[PDB]
């Protein structure tokens, strides 16, 4: 079908965050995921269509951080909102960028925000360009918020938030297809010297 665009996800790895060796201030970034991409988050419809993707975060807003990604090609810091992973201690901070290169890491610090394209953020008409799928990439960093015992510590997986394809094809914008942003859990180690 013309409009047979379906969801997939987007997913990022606790498990790449390096050893957190801790020599406290809070809150401060303790490490870098690997960022991770996906061109087909949104995909399968036959005809061509201009498309942009709505992120809502939905894990708890604890407060803001100031922080310019190694990853990425942004000059100047940024505030971003720090997300409450659940476990004490730990938040995530996101930023998201439409699929190909050129276009920049958007810091997640509103309660919605277009990552694709930027232009939507201040021109409701905006979208990409037209093509036949809708895709992201997806940075994200730790965050210490308070104490971290020594030794390691599991991070469930977590829904950071959903994408909202929208689209200037009424048809295929009012499916209000949405796919989820993943933090998939796993193990990350403190030394405390
Ligand atoms: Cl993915
Ligand atoms: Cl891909
Ligand atoms: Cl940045
Ligand atoms: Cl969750
Ligand atoms: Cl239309």
């Amino acid at each position: 079908g013309a409009n047979d665009y379906v969801p997939s996800p987007i997913t990022i790895n606790t498990s790449t965050l390096p050893v957190v060796v801790i020599g406290h201030t809070y809150p401060r970034v303790i490490g870098e995921l690997t960022g991770t991409s996906n061109q087909y988050i949104f995909n399968g419809g036959s005809l061509i269509a201009l498309m942009r993707g709505k992120f809502t975060p939905t894990l708890p807003k604890i407060g803001k951080i100031t922080y310019n990604f190694r990853q990425g090609n942004n000059t100047q810091s940024s505030d971003f909102d720090i997300f409450d992973t659940g476990v004490p201690g730990l938040g995530i901070i996101i930023g998201m960028a439409g699929y190909w290169p050129a276009t920049p890491l958007v810091p997640i610090n509103s309660s919605s925000i277009y990552i694709d394209p930027v232009a939507a953020n201040t021109n409701p008409n905006a979208y990409n360009g037209a093509t036949g799928s809708f895709g992201a990439r997806l940075y994200v960093a730790f965050v210490a918020t308070g104490r971290l015992p020594n030794g390691y510590v599991t991070i469930p997986t977590k829904q950071l938030g959903h994408i909202l394809l929208e689209s200037n094809r009424a048809s295929l914008n009012n499916k209000r297809l949405t796919a989820p942003v993943m933090l998939n859990g796993g193990r990350i180690q403190v030394q405390s010297l």
